[PDB]
């Protein structure tokens, strides 16, 4: 099926392996995975951080006709499992000096979710984007501001972690996928650009 020519050993990730709006495996709920882990399931993970890096490598990305990407769901490769890659990076300063920390999140989450989160909401001021989306779609996508999730790693290993920001964001909008939700969903229906008291807009 799909997963076995994603786990090849040779095999990269690129485009042409994420689906596209419209595919139904985009809307259904993924399944949970059971642990320990298959090592189909271990090294689709694994593949899935390759491409985040990849895509976010200026000659990878060219190489390989990448769009710079921050995170990915299992179900954009057309494999409805709860397991999503999320690679955040910092940013250098205007000296040019390197980050202290190269990424403020780099993780492969199994079963993640929300357990809890704030009553403030948030959106990035520049919309969201979708690999799986070839359209402009503009407007806030409306999502909660800082979030509790808990998720497993490969190892099985449960983590508890408290996340604001654009780290948030991200985890949010990848754990959308994996229970058949769309980033536009999200953004109101007659106004795009309409916000709600209170809303913190992320620059
Ligand atoms: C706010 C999260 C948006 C993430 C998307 C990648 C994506 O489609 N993830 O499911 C991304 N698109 C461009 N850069 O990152
Ligand atoms: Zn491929
Ligand atoms: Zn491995
Ligand atoms: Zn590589
Ligand atoms: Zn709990
Ligand atoms: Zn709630
Ligand atoms: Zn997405
Ligand atoms: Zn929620
Ligand atoms: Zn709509």
């Amino acid at each position: 099926a799909a997963i076995d020519k994603l786990v090849k050993a040779s095999h990269l990730i690129d485009m042409n392996d994420i689906i596209r709006e419209g595919n139904p495996t985009l809307r259904k709920v993924a399944e949970e995975v059971t642990f320990p882990l298959s090592e189909k399931e271990e090294i689709l993970g694994e593949k899935m951080m390759q491409f985040l890096k990849h895509s976010q490598d200026p000659i990878m990305a060219e190489k390989l006709g990448l769009r710079g990407g921050v995170g990915l769901a299992a179900p954009q490769l057309d494999i409805s499992k709860r397991i999503i890659a999320v690679l955040v990076p910092n940013v250098e300063d205007a000296q040019g000096n390197p980050p202290k920390e190269a990424y403020s999140l780099q993780e492969v989450m199994y079963n993640p979710k929300v357990v809890s989160h704030s009553v403030q909401d948030a959106a990035l001021s520049d919309g969201e984007g979708c690999l799986s989306v070839d359209r402009e779609v503009p407007g806030y996508v409306v999502r909660h501001a800082r979030v509790t999730i808990e998720y497993f790693d490969k190892t099985g290993e449960k983590h508890r972690l408290k996340l604001k920001g654009y780290n948030s964001i991200v985890v949010q909008h990848e754990i959308d996928h994996i229970d058949g939700i769309m980033f536009y969903d999200r953004i109101n229906e007659k106004n795009p650009f309409a916000v709600k008291e209170g809303l913190l807009i992320l620059e």
